[PDB]
């Protein structure tokens, strides 16, 4: 069963700016995700301290990059935390009624658009690039979940069959009919070495057929 929610009112307008703002340089949708993909390795890794069981669902700590040109996808998989329902309910984890305030605020007062991250909404940026983002997720505390939206207002959630990921979160981007290059692996490597050159988890880049 799918079950369909209403994002709050700050959420869709910051969605709808991120979607009809012209800004060019998109590229810092990679970093922010990166970035968000560390903070959840990070979160594992802390509870692991006292606690080694929570690794029982999978030791490694790593991020990959899957580029598919046939489905016209970037997909960036962690081994996190992962998030609960009520984690993706609650915009995924993050502050982000608070959060989209602060932002917009900020760009009134001379900010620009890649500041984002430095609100905790900067998964949103996935929306400079995307028409549609699926958020596939499992935390050790609940089942694994398939969150989706393509903006205009709304999100499902619904338990997802697909492969079992052990523990982590997968964010595909269907990627804009313009945004392809994207999917080039010679892009991808520099917008890495560029923005997330000292992240402290390996970072692999997939190939392919
Ligand atoms: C966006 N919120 C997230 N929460 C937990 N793990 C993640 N991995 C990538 N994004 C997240």
């Amino acid at each position: 069963e799918v079950e369909t929610f209403a994002f709050q009112a700050e959420i869709a307008q910051l969605m709808s700016l991120i979607i009809n703002t012209f800004y060019s340089n998109k590229e810092i949708f990679l970093r922010e995700l990166i970035s968000n993909s560390s903070d959840a390795l990070d979160k594992i890794r802390y509870e692991s301290l006292t606690d080694p069981s929570k690794l029982d669902s999978g030791k490694e700590l790593h991020i990959n990059l899957i580029p598919n040109k046939q489905d016209r996808t970037l997909t960036i998989v962690d081994t996190g935390i992962g998030m609960t329902k009520a984690d993706l309910i609650n915009n995924l984890g993050t502050i982000a009624k608070s959060g989209t305030k602060a932002f917009m605020e900020a760009l009134q007062a001379g900010a620009d658009i890649s500041m984002i991250g430095q609100f905790g909404v900067g998964f949103y940026s996935a929306y400079l690039v995307a028409e549609k983002v699926t958020v596939i997720t499992k935390h050790n505390d609940d089942e694994q979940y398939a969150w989706e939206s393509s903006a205009g207002g709304s999100f499902t959630v619904r338990t997802d069959t697909g492969e079992p990921m052990g523990r982590g979160t997968k964010v595909i981007l269907h990627l804009k009919e313009d945004q392809t290059e994207y999917l080039e692996e010679r892009r991808i490597k520099e917008i890495v070495k560029k923005h997330s050159q000292f992240i402290g988890y390996p970072i692999t880049l997939f190939v392919e057929k």
